[PDB]
């Protein structure tokens, strides 16, 4: 709480969509049109969040207000359903057993079991809004993204309620799952209009490249979130987990999570540049698809 | 050179050996020179110091079939050979040669006969599939198809970084090392050869999949640490120690504490998450259980038999 997070300079640049301001209001009106909030609370503290400038972040300057909305609407989803079932816990392990049963559900297309929960009219609406912008997309990747996005959570709160830190090598491995970063690349692909081959994004090579992207971006959002999740008792932050498995301060923590990502950034240009070599340029779909994993790892660092 | 001086490395997992490990060996040399990968009359001392069949012995059951033995061990032995011709040595291949074993290995794979028995390495994993499928009944032959596939790529890599003359970032290392050994190959081919498949609505759950990430960073970490020196003299830089000492600014012998370090930090954080497999819902019970036992077999593995 009392220590001061560390920069990160990454040599990735970025234009802003113009709208995002607009889905920052707009994501309160959906906010509010759905039940995450109700009518008369303040949305000074909602805005503050920039939702919409985040979602400005990972879509392209040319995109409608459509496409702009709807990245709005699934990043508000998701920081919805990340402060409510998993960090304050609280809810019983049934509930969320039973949250991750039903909207399992919802993605089969079939209603949501219980309409009533804000929670379900939120992800109901953000499924039919992305079944209207898709064409051709692997849902079904998607769809197991999320079963492991959901795995993921329910281990959270394992630790959560253990009151403890995972191991950091634990802790790196199911976060990847915990924050649906191989997801936003798949909605990435299916919302901008551009699917690389499955030749090319079962590769060795790619597979390990969007690991490297993953880990950046999650513990860059680590690194910067580890005030609000240490209060909140999220023990489920890097920066926790070194500080109390490697015997560090947490400003010794939080200065290695930081040279741990400049190490992660230089991995990633180096299997980058490699990637040509290996038979795979960055061309067609596979370069928007490199350049939306560049964008999230940007997206962190100058968003938060 | 220098000297280097390898740590030790204590896991607390233990297990018994298979009693005909020796056999093994001998045999080995016999299928080595049954295919074309050992001709003649060449020494079976530095073959048989190998172990190919110890090895074998400690990744099958005590009480299994010597066939289930054997194949285990040819397995081992054509994975030897193809590892250290078409990966280290580039005398050398071309990265054409290459390409064309690449291509007609998976050919075999696809059930198709090799498409030229004169090469040693294609008879010898022709002989390899046809003893698996005759050993096997119902098992993911699709998702090891798909290991053989990334392990060929992550061998293209390794022979681009060694033309290089380089060795990866540790980062970029540790993410390709896993595919460069063939360890969830490994994983699948123990799961079909004694008998047991888990559940994919298991195998596919986070906690499994990250568990199996884990255990293969200490298998792959652990080799690294030991093949160091062997790897050092032959210019193959896909190796651990070399990355750390190379892009960290450490000694060699640092490099190589600082991975035995590693080692033992994954170790802990892999009996961790097995600890908290169960809470997740998931018992290491059924095949599960003989699951996590083989990953647990192949980590002491390393350690015991290097
Ligand atoms: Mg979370
Ligand atoms: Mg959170
Ligand atoms: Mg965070
Ligand atoms: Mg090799
Ligand atoms: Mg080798
Ligand atoms: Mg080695």
């Amino acid at each position: 709480m009392t220590i001061s997070v560390p920069q990160l300079d990454c040599p990735l640049s970025r234009p802003v969509h113009p709208e995002g301001e607009r889905a920052d209001a707009y994501a309160v009106e959906w906010l509010r049109g759905v039940g995450l909030m109700a009518d008369e609370a303040d949305a000074a503290p909602v805005l503050a969040v920039g939702l919409g400038r985040l979602a400005a972040c990972y879509v392209d300057e040319n995109a409608s207000w459509d496409t702009l909305a709807f990245m709005t609407i699934l990043l508000a989803w998701y920081a919805e359903y990340d402060d409510r079932a998993i960090d304050s816990t609280g809810l019983t392990d049934a509930e969320v057993a039973e949250l991750h049963r039903a909207l399992g559900e919802i993605l089969r297309d079939r209603p949501a079991p219980d309409p009533s929960d804000p929670v379900q009219r939120g992800l109901a609406d953000v499924w039919r809004t992305l079944n209207g912008l898709a064409s051709d997309w692997d849902r079904a990747a998607f769809v197991d993204t999320t079963l492991r996005y959901f795995e993921a959570n329910r281990y959270e709160r394992v630790n959560i309620r253990r009151g403890i830190p995972p191991t950091p090598s634990a802790h790196i491995g199911m976060r990847r799952h915990g924050g649906h970063v191989y997801g936003m690349y798949i909605l990435g692909a299916a919302v901008n209009g551009y699917r690389p081959e499955r030749r090319v994004l079962d590769h060795a090579a790619v597979r390990e490249l969007e690991t490297l992207a993953a880990n950046y971006t999650s513990w860059a959002n680590d690194l910067h979130s580890f005030a609000r999740e240490h209060r909140m008792g999220q023990v489920n932050n890097l920066v926790w987990s070194v500080h109390h498995h490697e015997g560090l301060t947490f400003q010794q923590a939080a200065d290695r999570v930081a040279d741990l990502c400049d190490k992660e950034l230089a991995a990633y240009l180096e299997l980058r540049q490699t990637l040509p070599e290996l038979g795979i340029p960055l061309t067609g779909a596979t370069g928007r698809h490199v350049r939306f994993l560049e964008d999230m790892m940007w997206s962190m660092v100058d968003w938060s």
